[PDB]
């Protein structure tokens, strides 16, 4: 998927990224971090992956690891159709907010102050990323 | 600064880059192609950099080797500024779309149906990399 490299993302700026999911999308992630082997916010969409059938699944990767999971059955996505998602942090906690109202919360696990790599990977096509 | 790569950038397509110009710019570049080292069309806003003083340089890198230079002289770009420009292209040209609606014209050396990569080199900042 597009890797966004060199780019600074830090405490006091918003992130959003618009989409269009692919037609039979199985899964799409949007990946905050350093690199593809270092990820501090993995925000995994599954249409239909193994068990998880309309679900978020959010983690961190560390050294190629992924680390603790956690779910959400807020799905606002549609195969086809066009998604905003924009991202807020703090040292504490990252703020997602997802389409039609939805929010999620997710722990910034090292306390890190800025990100310099954002990445798009799976079933969808990148329409815009926006940054300041 | 910034490097979008795997970026899907076909005929048809059109690619805005936007962003904001350093107060006391010198000069930047937004470049397309494959790589920093492999560009097809490279545009060098030059506020001021030797001879060229609010000029646009425009040329193509292949191995890391720069080509021929074209340049034209619309230059509506301020520094500390916002800017925004947009690009298409035809198996046989360039078309780059300047901040106050016209069009500058630069061959597609390669002739080439596709890119993958964009960066831009200097003194502004990206905010905005949109495809539609
Ligand atoms: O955690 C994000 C990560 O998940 C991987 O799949 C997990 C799956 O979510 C879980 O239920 C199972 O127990 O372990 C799998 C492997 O860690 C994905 O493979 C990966 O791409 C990420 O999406
Ligand atoms: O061709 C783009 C390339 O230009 C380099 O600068 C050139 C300059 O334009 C030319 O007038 C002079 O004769 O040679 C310089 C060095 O080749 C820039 O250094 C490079 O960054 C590109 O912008």
């Amino acid at each position: 998927g597009v890797e966004v490299k060199n780019i600074t993302f830090k405490l006091g700026m918003y992130l959003t990224v618009g989409g269009v999911v692919n037609s039979n999308a199985k899964r799409f992630s949007i990946n905050v971090g350093e690199s593809t082997d270092s990820i501090a916010l993995h925000i995994d969409h599954r249409f239909s992956y193994g068990a998880d059938q309309n679900t978020i699944v959010l983690n961190s990767m560390v050294d190629d690891g992924w680390q603790q999971e956690q779910r959400s059955k807020n799905f606002p996505f549609t195969a086809g159709e066009h998604f905003q998602i924009t991202i807020t942090f703090d040292i504490d906690t990252f703020y997602i907010q997802l389409p039609d109202g939805h929010k999620v919360e997710f722990p910034n696990r090292h306390g890190d102050e800025a990100f310099n790599f954002i990445y798009l990977a799976g079933d969808a096509r990148l329409t815009f990323v926006r940054l300041e």
